[PDB]
């Protein structure tokens, strides 16, 4: 079913894409700070940080049988590559590539 | 028992107050936005920004059983001058003062 090398690398892979939408998130809360003038601009910095904050809390479900779909999601929003999906099993692989397009 | 003028103008100072406020937390906002490091710092960030928000709203309540105490609050986080208060009844005045040293 699942390798252990594979569930490693897996959780590795997982865990990096988290640090990639973090560097992401704090750099346009950074950029949106600096760059205020309207009051309206920083609500809209505040209603960002909430939305962006929900999705992540229930993005990164690190449990196996979501692990596909959510490597699938992750994928559509090019917070991976499929070039870094290689370690996994083929049917796996593709999968993920075909979960991708919903 | 609260004259036309008095109304009128609590309503131009509490306005005045408003814009005051938020020039302030644009300050404090735009600072520690650039002051972040650590990704922690942002999540407070968000939260005074939630926080803060959520005061700002139900802040300025100009009803008759609280705007004194509005108008008190407003002195002590200096938000508001007490010389700008000179419009009102000497009574009001003496009030709010009082509420405010506090």
């Amino acid at each position: 079913p699942w390798s252990q090398a594979e569930t490693q690398s897996a959780h590795a892979l997982f865990r990096k894409a988290y640090q990639r939408e973090l560097d992401g998130l704090l750099a346009t809360v950074q950029a949106q700070a600096s760059q205020i003038t309207q009051i309206d601009d920083l609500w809209k910095l505040h209603d960002f940080l909430s939305a962006k904050k929900h999705e992540i809390d229930g993005k990164y479900d690190d449990r196996q049988s979501v692990i596909i779909f959510v490597f699938a999601q992750l994928l559509k929003e090019g917070l991976v590559q499929a070039e870094e999906l290689t370690f996994l099993a083929a049917d796996k692989q593709s999968k993920i590539k075909a979960l991708a397009r919903l």
